[PDB]
C-alpha cells in the first residue's frame, strides 16, 4: 500500500515573526526550499472572516476521473461520461459530504486522513474501479469576491474584521509585480471548491514563481512537495515513465495530466514531502518546487502566485 512520504516543515510563527510575510519567507528559505513546500500555521488568535458572497456563490465543478491515464479498446461513446451539474456552495457541500460518507461508510470527520491518502493512490491507478468526482477549481475572486476582506468597497466590513482586509497575509496583498524592462515599456487570487478525492497534478508555476495557500475552512488538502533541486530529476522520470503519447507535450500541456503516485518518485530517487493542510493554515511553494494533492473532503481555498 502507499508509503506516505516524510513531513514537510511546519512553522509557527510568534506575533513578531508574523509581521511581514515576505520577510518570514525570506527567513525560513534555508530549509522550505530544500523541501520545496512547507505549511504555517498563524498565531492562534489570527482568524481572518469569510468574506465570499455566499448567496450568489454558484458554480459548474470539472468532472475529474481519478484513473483516466492508468484507463489509457474504446469505451463506448467515451467523451460523454458524466452529466453536467451546476452548484451553490451549499449544494456542492451536500453532494461532497454525502460523497464522501457514502464511500467510507462512515461521517466525514471520522475518516483517517491516512485512509483517504492511500485509498485515492490505489483508485488512481485502479483498472478495476471507476471513481468520478467533481472539483470547483479555478473559480476567480472576481466573481464573487476573496475570502478575504477587501477594502474595495463591494461588501461590508466590520472593524473587528479589518486588520485582515489589511494584513500582508490576505493574499490580495501580496506582490504579484514581477521585476522586467518589459514592465517599464508597456493578477488576483483564484478560489478552490474541493471534495474528497478531488485533485491537481503535478506541476510547476509559470515563471517558476512562488505562491501561497490558504485554506479558509473544510476538512484538509493533502500536498505533496519537491524541492527545486530535484526538479530536473523529476521531470526524467516523468520522461521515463509517463504515457509515451503524452511525451512529446510542452510542459505547460502535459502538466495538465502529469499525475505520479509520489511513491514511483520516491523509489527513482527524487525526494517528496507531504501536509495535510488544515483549515486556516497557508502553504506556500518556492520557485521551481514541484507540488501535487488533493481534497480530503468538502473544503476552499484560495491561491495566488507572488513576486520577491
Ligand atoms: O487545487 C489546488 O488546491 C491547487 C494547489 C496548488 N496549485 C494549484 C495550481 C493550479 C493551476 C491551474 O490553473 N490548473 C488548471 C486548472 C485546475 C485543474 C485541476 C485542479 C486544479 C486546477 C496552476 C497552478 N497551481 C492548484
Ligand atoms: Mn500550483
Amino acid at each position: 500500500e502507499f508509503v506516505p512520504p516524510p513531513e514537510c516543515p511546519v512553522f509557527e510563527p510568534s506575533w513578531e515573526e508574523f509581521t511581514d510575510p515576505l520577510s518570514f519567507i525570506g527567513r525560513i528559505r534555508p530549509l522550505a526550499e530544500k523541501t520545496g513546500i512547507c505549511k504555517i500555521r498563524p498565531p492562534k488568535d489570527w482568524q481572518p472572516p469569510f468574506a465570499c458572497e455566499v448567496k450568489s456563490f454558484r458554480f459548474t465543478p470539472r468532472v475529474q476521473r481519478l484513473n483516466e491515464l492508468e484507463a489509457m479498446r474504446p469505451r463506448e461513446a467515451f467523451g460523454f461520461e458524466q452529466a453536467v451539474r451546476e452548484y451553490t456552495l451549499q449544494s456542492f457541500g451536500e453532494m461532497a459530504d454525502n460523497f464522501k460518507s457514502d464511500y467510507f461508510n462512515m461521517p466525514v470527520h471520522m475518516v483517517p486522513t491516512e485512509l483517504v491518502e492511500k485509498e485515492f493512490w490505489r483508485l488512481v491507478s485502479s483498472i478495476e474501479e471507476d471513481v468520478i468526482v467533481e472539483y470547483g477549481a479555478d473559480i476567480s475572486s472576481k466573481d464573487f469576491g476573496s475570502g478575504f476582506p477587501v477594502k474595495d468597497g463591494r461588501r461590508k466590513i466590520l472593524p473587528e474584521e479589518e486588520e485582515y482586509a489589511l494584513s500582508g497575509w490576505n493574499l490580495n496583498n501580496m506582490p504579484v509585480l514581477e521585476q522586467s524592462v518589459l514592465a517599464h515599456i508597456n493578477k488576483v487570487p483564484w478560489l478552490y471548491v474541493g471534495m474528497c478525492f478531488s485533485s491537481f497534478c503535478w506541476h510547476i508555476e509559470d515563471h517558476w514563481s512562488y505562491s501561497i495557500n490558504y485554506l479558509h475552512w473544510g476538512e484538509p488538502k493533502t500536498w505533496y512537495g519537491v524541492p527545486s533541486h530535484a526538479a530536473e530529476q523529476l521531470e526524467e522520470v516523468m520522461r521515463e515513465l509517463a504515457p509515451e503519447l503524452f511525451e512529446s507535450q510542452p510542459d505547460l500541456l502535459h502538466q495538465l495530466v502529469t499525475i505520479m503516485n509520489p511513491n514511483v518518485l520516491m523509489e527513482h530517487g527524487v525526494p517528496v514531502y507531504r501536509t495535510n493542510q488544515c483549515a486556516g493554515e497557508f502553504v506556500v511553494t518556492f520557485p521551481r518546487a514541484y507540488h501535487s494533492g488533493f481534497n480530503q473532503g468538502y473544503n476552499f481555498a484560495e491561491a495566488v502566485n507572488f513576486c520577491t
